[PDB]
DNA sequence: ATGTGGTCCCCAGT
DNA sequence: TACTGGGGACCACA
């Protein structure tokens, strides 16, 4: 897993390196997925959504 | 404006974006989130490996494939 | 300086 | 003709 350091002086957010190349680290959820996702996020009591998808990925480790 | 449909889904009556937010147990939330470098790397991996075009589907799949944990919360 | 979470403004597409 | 997915920028922060 890698990172790509920003080039511009306007946005300094890092991108990540995936199978399809540099990707921006934001995702958009659809309205039904948002509500279910945020269900989980508020249940675990996590402040930042990203910690909720770390949880959702630990579990599901049987993705393989 | 509020619509009941799922749950409660707020329609922005603004004008530079008709993008709609969702009403959560902690108020109006945006449907766009910023994954940490650490998370994004693992999240996109499973998106690629499922071949899903749009990454919202991947979160749908995660939740699908993890209700065995979600209910006991 | 160089990243961070998070969201605004807005383009192109569903 | 209403909403969306995502890029580009940006405020406060660290």
């Amino acid at each position: 897993g890698h990172i790509i350091r920003a080039t511009g002086r306007k946005d300094r957010h890092s991108k990540v390196f995936t199978s399809k190349g540099p990707r921006d680290r934001r995702v958009r959820l659809s309205a039904h997925t948002a509500i279910q996702f945020y269900d989980v996020q508020d249940r675990l009591g996590y402040d930042r959504p990203s910690k909720a998808v770390d949880w959702l990925i630990k579990k599901a480790k049987t993705a393989i």
